[PDB]
């Protein structure tokens, strides 16, 4: 009977010609029947790792991911152990949970995994073209060199007092204090963090003429720059909407006021050593002899920026929230601070900052608590074979690493959900080398990533900013003790992370109230 094969073609004509009605019905329930009996097939391989099941093809689990990410991959860890995989809006994403899995990330060889295609199409709109994720990773290599040139010893001597300037002069004039004129107040962190990094980040890094521009309208344009740095632009990077414009004109524009001030600064032979610009002026020629362009220089200032706006603005909101209902752990800062600036009377240095342990270990605990990116990508390039298992991760899937989920277990951390800085007495340096090092092209970094508490990861795409997080939000939350108490109003305690965001940010309106400890005291200028 090719009478059956007569019956496929007689069929395939009913089937092309029956009402829309289930036609459409018909393009609903073959794909949705096709994905959940590949799935069953899926599960019988075993050079693959657990895959979550879901209903909605292409669209995967991202619901309960985008909301609760660290509840996900516990239920997640609880069915399948450490490793496996789930759908992302299109994409495979293959989890490693704990340590192992930082290791099997963080220190996998370039050819296995790229951070550049995990990442580019989110970056590059926002920062510009010819840096970071839009270049080659040996270039990448080099720029954080660049950038880690100007991020120094004495560079943070130098930007201590600018940065307390700056937090001072925003006690006086900014309409959430007013401290010369109230006594008391309330403000919302969301509010008064991003405002107070910007203005200390862009006087320290940028130098005085751009911290200028921040009191104008052009402040605005950071402000449209920020938008454009959304999940959204990791799935749908470029529709033709319109939050995506302004994104795109504030990149021209703010990019174009940092070569103004280059070109204009070589031109005169104004290159000290001020800020970031003068620096990588003086330094941002590659090693095969290539130099970057005065486009290329200010769009690693834009990305720098940026990146260290997001997270040091969401770590200092966190600290402000927890210590808002710690009036002990207030307490103990304050005599600390009074303890090593001899009652005030010693003015606050780089110097005087790491003689602060309890200060360092509040922004330790608070990093532990709340890490700022809940999940780091990464595309497999080659076939990875994971040790210890027979499973295979094939080229084109993604990994996803989460050291942030780590830092929140009992097994890795006793009492994971309580806030307890003294959990790092006598151990309160932003991070360190448990013994050897290896070094990428922007200097020796920790070889070994299987530090359980891993703030700033590692490997070749580690952050170089952690000192600088730290000088910024040390002179900040130095000076908050020093001149304020603050607590929560009536019946609000600390909120939970809002993780739908670009950064594990708190769910606002999150407010606090705050007076001075010298109501009498006057910030002047
Ligand atoms: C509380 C503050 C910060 C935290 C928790 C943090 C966290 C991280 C993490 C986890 C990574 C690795 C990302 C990955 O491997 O996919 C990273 C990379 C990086 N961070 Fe930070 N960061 C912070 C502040 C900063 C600051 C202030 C700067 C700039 C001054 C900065 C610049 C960078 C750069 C340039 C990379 C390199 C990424 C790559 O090479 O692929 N970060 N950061
Ligand atoms: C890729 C992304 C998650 C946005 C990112 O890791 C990387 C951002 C980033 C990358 C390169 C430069 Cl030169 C500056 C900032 C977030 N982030 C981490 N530390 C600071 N920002």
């Amino acid at each position: 009977v090719g009478e059956a094969l007569e019956y496929v073609n007689i069929g395939l004509s009913h089937f092309l010609a029956l009402p829309l009605a289930q036609r459409i019905s018909l393009i609903i329930i073959i794909p949705f029947i096709y994905n959940i009996v590949w799935q069953l097939l899926y599960s019988l391989r075993k050079d693959r790792p657990p895959l979550v099941f879901y209903w909605i093809p292409w669209v995967g689990s991202a619901v309960v991911y985008g909301m609760k990410p660290y509840e996900f991959f516990e239920e997640c860890q609880k069915k399948y152990g450490d490793i496996f995989s789930f759908v992302l809006l299109g994409r495979v994403m293959t989890v490693y949970l704990g340590p192992k899995g930082h290791e099997f990330v963080f220190n996998a060889k370039l050819a296995d995994v790229s951070a550049e295609a995990a990442y580019a199409h989110l970056t590059t709109p926002v920062f510009g073209k010819g840096v970071i994720y839009d270049c080659p990773n040996s270039r990448l290599m080099e720029q954080k060199k660049f950038v880690k040139g100007a991020l120094t010893k004495e560079a943070f001597k130098s930007y201590v007092p600018l940065i307390a300037e700056e937090v001072y002069k925003y006690f006086r004039d900014s309409k959430n204090f007013r401290l010369n004129e109230r006594t008391t107040g309330t403000i919302d962190v969301m509010v008064t963090q991003p405002e107070m990094t910007i203005f200390t980040a862009s006087r320290s890094l940028l130098g005085k003429e751009m911290r200028a521009k921040l009191d104008t309208d052009f402040a605005y344009l950071y402000s449209d720059l920020d938008k454009g740095f959304t999940p959204i632009n990791f799935v749908f990077p470029n529709l033709p909407l319109e939050h995506y414009r302004k994104r795109d004109h504030a990149q021209k524009a703010i990019s174009g006021t940092y070569m103004s001030l280059i070109k204009e600064r070589r031109k005169n032979n104004d290159i000290q050593d001020r800020d970031l610009i003068d620096s990588l002026m003086k330094n941002s020629t590659y090693k095969d002899g290539v130099k970057m362009t005065d486009q290329e220089i200010a769009n690693l200032l834009i990305g720098v920026l940026m990146g260290g706006q997001h997270t040091s603005a969401a770590t200092s909101a966190w600290i402000l929230l927890h210590l808002a209902e710690r009036p002990d752990v207030q307490q103990e800062l304050y005599e600390e601070q009074m303890r090593v600036l001899d009652g005030g009377k010693k003015e606050l240095t780089y110097d005087l900052l790491q003689e602060m342990p309890l200060l360092n270990q509040t922004i330790k605990e608070t990093l532990r608590m709340h890490h700022p990116l809940h999940s780091l990508f990464r595309k497999v390039m080659k076939d990875m074979h994971v040790p210890n298992t027979s499973y295979v991760i094939p080229a084109g899937y993604h990994v996803l690493v989460s050291p942030g989920y780590t830092h929140l277990r009992d097994e890795y951390f006793p009492n994971a959900h309580q806030f307890n800085i003294h959990r790092w007495n006598n151990d309160s340096a932003s991070s360190y080398s448990v013994g050897e090092e290896v070094d990428y092209g922007f200097g020796a970094i920790s070889k070994g990533v299987s530090s359980p508490y891993l703030p700033f990861g590692g490997g070749r795409h580690r952050c170089i900013g952690e000192h600088f997080a730290y000088c910024q939000l040390g002179v900040l939350m130095s000076i908050f003790i020093r001149t304020l108490k603050w607590h929560y109003p009536e019946g609000k305690t600390v909120p939970p992370p809002d993780f739908t965001s670009m950064v594990t940010l708190p769910t606002g309106p999150a407010k606090i109230i705050w007076e001075k400890r010298n109501p009498e005291q006057k910030i002047g200028g």
